[PDB]
């Protein structure tokens, strides 16, 4: 068994790969998106962050896949007289992977057709006519910004959201859940995903987020703590 | 920190406290309720099982409460031309605690008024006019068979259900979730519970289950694996 | 895998089996032997303590043996103008097992010939002509008070000793080590032991200790913290 | 608490930083030093390997230090009619750290006076008049190839050695032990080390090894498995 486990209750940039607007505040928070400087979520911001060490999600010589679980607490805040956009997502991406489109694409996809060998659990705050369900949701994305399945998520501005995502090698079951300790509300989604089919044996694990590309559609995308655990074979 | 952690992928009666009809099959399964000829769920069956070592859930001298998480896989099967009844539940009970009423009371409650110092997460399969919601559900019970909160549970006969219950000391948040890997369906409930108020410092941890008290209302109540983890202070 | 893990940084009698003079101080310490009011270690004291839940060390149907590790901190104190006696030991004993002889037998053995199905790691403080090496030692005992192997242990009165015992199923290697953080001294012993041959599938895990049976040979035998971990199959 | 834990029972170069002659065999072994025309330890070889993600060993803002433990299995083999040289060592080094001198310096030190902010546990196989004890040993090195303390190590050619190194934040106690499951022999060393004084807050964790710089003094320096665990605050 080749295990890996880490838990960050305070972030620091030395063991993180930051891309674009991603940055770690002096207070130890992982801030995925910018500020127009005046303390307001910048428009058209895109930021990604990954753990500096690759994780082996599956082995092609033994044919085994890893089981994993991750939990993190994020906080999305929308400024007065503005709307949430575009969202935040946990993602398993190819090691050297570079950022993609802004806005509705969450920095993870193109809208083109290139195989992104990407799997992500998104927390969509803005409705996109072309592929999104009508209400804000939690979705499991497998190579497309069009979730393979979703669930209604009743977004609450400024409240800490606690997430738990788990993958089981045997059942190929991916389960994502979110709860607002303050609201005592909870949501859960689950579907089967075959990681061998879409992901490369080694992947970089992390977050990606974006703000709307239009003046009044912005939000902050901060992660306050994160823990990941993976067991292979 | 006084921790405890165990994981049983196969049960054996030597480190278990069995009550009434509870028993461990030769195949290592924890069978909470009886059977009879042919191999049918006996009517009016009641069985409880606990880990033979007490767990300290909170300390009155330091004022701290433990955080815990448990996960188990159960399988409820209803025989042809019969209906599910009455249910199964994970419960934290007083150490010497003895069984209570059958049927709708799940062997955990009376319907009287005695403080049972019991907290349980139930998986109710039968509707009880007097206190149950109309549909089958998952409920958090705090001293009463009348759940302090519930959620719709779409019961699937004969399919393995995977449960995850977690309690957080800081937020006093109890979260129970269930998923059917085969159906890819999931359900989640959450509410705040102050364990210091209702539970004694030391409790026995385990399961309780019953079958209907009427001819055509029976089911099997088997637990296939179980893991518990508790951290105090 | 049927795992078990616990860690006590403060003892309490509700999840412990105490035998004879064993007791838990108000300060949360496991005191294996008595005191005589004058504050001095009683003469001819014998006390044993075990975790209230049996542990499965091996399975005769699958032929597998468990790997385990335990660590604890003990403190032996000798009163002025007196000598250490008789010792302290960590032991895996049969579930219902009752105490044996006092003094040099550490409460674990007879000197007769009954198979005790006992395995213990002793911390011998008194020399017994008949079977002990000349100097104080750490010894691995397999069914006899005559250690199957030992190592010189330079006893330091009143200083906290930190112990680590580990057993590996594959290599059948038992390794015991002790260190005095204050003295920066360390000792280690290792030998192979086939647990299937001497131990019953289920055992009670714990400590045993005694004081000399002669006026000026006494000591305190206190355990300050304890953690055990076992993985089967 | 900012934790980190990994366990490699088979190495792969994608999550490793390899320096000089270090390499990962097709069979998944971390081979620190080179070979020859045929499996002959090359002369004057030097190789180092670290985990690709920095580890935070202490925080200067909170003043806390991390506790850690690592265990690995290495195998040193000397070719017929040749002698062991120079040794192998586990080390905590500065993040960008580059290799140092060959031979007796184990690739970790200079013999000059530059502060290397390095701490290592060495497994010295060759006697160096100037600073080494007469017999082969295990030594704790704090900024100098001259160990701050050592212990006799009875080297056994070609046998797998199992190592366990642990550091305790509270007692500042570093304890290194080695055992030869096949020989049933064991060795242990312990001394206090203040990591804040010598190490930078973030360090790269890994191995370093070298072979003699003279024709008949060579050995292989292979690590077969490795697990590291660190807990900060
Ligand atoms: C990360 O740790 C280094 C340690 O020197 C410190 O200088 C830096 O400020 C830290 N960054 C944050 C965001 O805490
Ligand atoms: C439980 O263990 C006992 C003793 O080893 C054995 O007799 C019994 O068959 C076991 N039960 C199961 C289900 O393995
Ligand atoms: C252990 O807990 C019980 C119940 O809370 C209490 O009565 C007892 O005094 C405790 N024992 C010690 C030694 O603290
Ligand atoms: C390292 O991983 C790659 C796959 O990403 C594989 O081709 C290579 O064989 C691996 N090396 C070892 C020693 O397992
Ligand atoms: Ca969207
Ligand atoms: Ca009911
Ligand atoms: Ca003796
Ligand atoms: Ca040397
Ligand atoms: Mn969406
Ligand atoms: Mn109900
Ligand atoms: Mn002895
Ligand atoms: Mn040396």
């Amino acid at each position: 068994s080749n295990d890996i486990y880490f838990n960050f209750q305070r972030f620091n940039e030395t063991n993180l790969i930051l891309q674009r607007d991603a940055s770690v505040s002096s207070s130890g928070q992982l801030r995925l998106t910018n500020l127009n400087g005046n303390g307001e979520p910048r428009v058209g911001s895109l930021g990604r962050a990954f753990y500096s060490a690759p994780i082996q999600i599956w082995d092609n010589t033994t044919g085994t896949v890893a089981s994993f679980a991750t939990s993190f607490t994020f906080n999305i805040q929308v400024p007065n007289n503005a709307g949430p956009a575009d969202g935040l997502a946990f993602a398993l991406v190819p090691v050297g992977s570079q950022p993609k489109d802004k806005g509705g694409f969450l920095g993870l996809f193109d809208g083109s057709n290139s195989n992104f060998h990407t799997v992500a659990v998104e927390f969509d705050t803005l409705y996109n006519k072309d592929w999104d369900p009508t209400e804000r949701h939690i979705g499991i994305d497998v190579n497309s910004i069009r979730s393979i399945k979703t669930t209604r998520w009743d977004f609450v501005n400024g409240e800490n959201a606690e997430v738990l995502i788990t993958y089981d090698s045997s059942t190929n079951l991916l389960v994502a859940s979110l709860v607002y300790p303050s609201q005592k509300t909870s949501f859960i989604v689950s579907d089967t995903v075959d990681l061998k089919s879409v992901l490369p044996e080694w992947v970089s694990v992390g977050f990606s987020a974006t703000t709307g590309i239009n003046k009044g559609n912005v939000e902050t995308n901060d992660v306050l703590s994160w823990s990941f655990a993976s067991k292979l074979s």
